[PDB]
């Protein structure tokens, strides 16, 4: 079911984000969420995630991006939504 | 919540995209396409590209030939990559 599956996505994002900028231990979380940023040219679970990301955790987003962008840009929920609706 | 779970998840919702995309001839097209463009492979196999009907039909990255393909990662090691953080 695509939004079981969409959910799910979306939920492992989230862990991986959460874990990715709140403690700098768990070392995958930043790749996982470097990717997924890099893939789907997000930063953030929403606006304001990816905006407090894009901003003190620069790292782990994408290489064009204006943090003011990212306040406009659809965030990773939006993009997985996208990626399994088509 | 469990990587390898999704990952397994999100592969099959592919194969099946797949399946109905090229077997057909339309959102599975949309979806197909757009995992695809978004992972830039254009097979759950380097075979499916050589076997069925996504070469045309239009369903690759641009300039996406038979012949890469075959030496190119497709979508379910992308997706592995996707959700290991390669």
């Amino acid at each position: 079911n695509k939004d079981q599956i969409a959910k799910d996505v979306k939920q492992f994002y989230d862990q991986a984000l959460q874990q990715a900028v709140v403690d700098d231990d768990a070392n995958n979380a930043k790749a996982v969420v470097k990717t997924f940023h890099e893939t789907l040219d997000c930063c953030g679970s929403s606006t304001l995630t990816a905006l407090t990301t894009s901003v003190l955790k620069n790292n782990l987003c994408p290489s064009g991006s204006n943090i003011i962008s990212n306040l406009f840009k659809e965030d990773c929920h939006q993009k997985i939504d996208d990626l399994f609706s088509g």
